[PDB]
């Protein structure tokens, strides 16, 4: 079956109770890798798309969004979790889009990374506060937009942890440098 316009359509009218056995049927067909890629994340972006054509309001968007970002985690916690350094992963101040942020964070949980996925849009200050407290080991931002990084100060990603990646196609080696990151253009970033 379809799931992907059923869990869509279950979203868009606010049947929660109905998307969850959807997504436990998704779940069940490819597993947590392939539910990811083929309903989530594809749902996600068509939540969102509805919200882009005005045929969907914002309480509606959140709650699908919050949804999809609960089953994400779910995955995430399915499978143990790696020794070393966690590595935090969000998008910047201002960012929204986060499918980047959670393809990234999936595929280093796939390669053995120990990525912790916090969801877009985390406070500077409270990133800081979270990879130091944990002893973080990395940083991974996902950008869409320009503007949010165009809207920081120079070197304003350089003190988040031993290491700051940076990727998307709002980021850039320019905006990198300029913060104190490092760019990367592809995923294989699942080696550092
Ligand atoms: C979905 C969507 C939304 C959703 C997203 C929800 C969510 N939680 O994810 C929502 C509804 C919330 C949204 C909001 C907005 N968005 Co929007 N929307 C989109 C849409 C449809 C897709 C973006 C997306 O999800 N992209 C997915 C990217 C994330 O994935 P990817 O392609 O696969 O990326 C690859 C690489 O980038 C790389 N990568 C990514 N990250 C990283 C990180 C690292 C480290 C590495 C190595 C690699 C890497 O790998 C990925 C490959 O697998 C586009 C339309 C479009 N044009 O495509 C916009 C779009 C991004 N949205 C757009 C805008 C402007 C908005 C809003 C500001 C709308 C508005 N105009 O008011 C709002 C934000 C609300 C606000 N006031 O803050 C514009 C952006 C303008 C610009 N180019 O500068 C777009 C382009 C729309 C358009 N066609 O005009 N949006």
């Amino acid at each position: 079956e379809d799931l992907g316009t059923g869990l869509l359509e279950a979203l868009l009218r606010g049947d929660l109770a109905g998307a969850e056995a959807l997504f436990r049927r998704g779940l069940r067909f490819w597993g947590p890798e392939g539910v990811l890629e083929h309903l989530l994340l594809p749902v996600l972006r068509e939540v969102g798309e509805a919200w882009h054509r005005g045929e969907i309001g914002v309480a509606e968007e959140h709650l699908a969004s919050t949804f999809l970002r609960a089953r994400l985690q779910e995955l995430l916690d399915l499978a143990g979790f790696p020794p070393g350094p966690p590595v935090l992963v969000t998008t910047p101040p201002g960012e929204r889009h986060e499918i980047g942020a959670m393809l990234a964070a999936y595929h280093l949980r796939r390669k053995g990374v120990p990525a912790l996925y916090l969801g877009p849009d985390t406070p500077l200050p409270d990133l800081r506060a979270l990879a130091r407290r944990l002893g973080a080991g990395a940083v991974v931002l996902s950008a869409v937009l320009s503007e949010p990084l165009r809207a920081l100060p120079d070197g304003a990603l350089k003190d988040l942890a031993p290491r700051v990646f940076l990727g998307g196609q709002g980021a850039g080696p320019e905006e990198a440098r300029r913060l104190g990151a490092e760019y990367m253009e592809d995923l294989k970033g699942l080696a550092e």
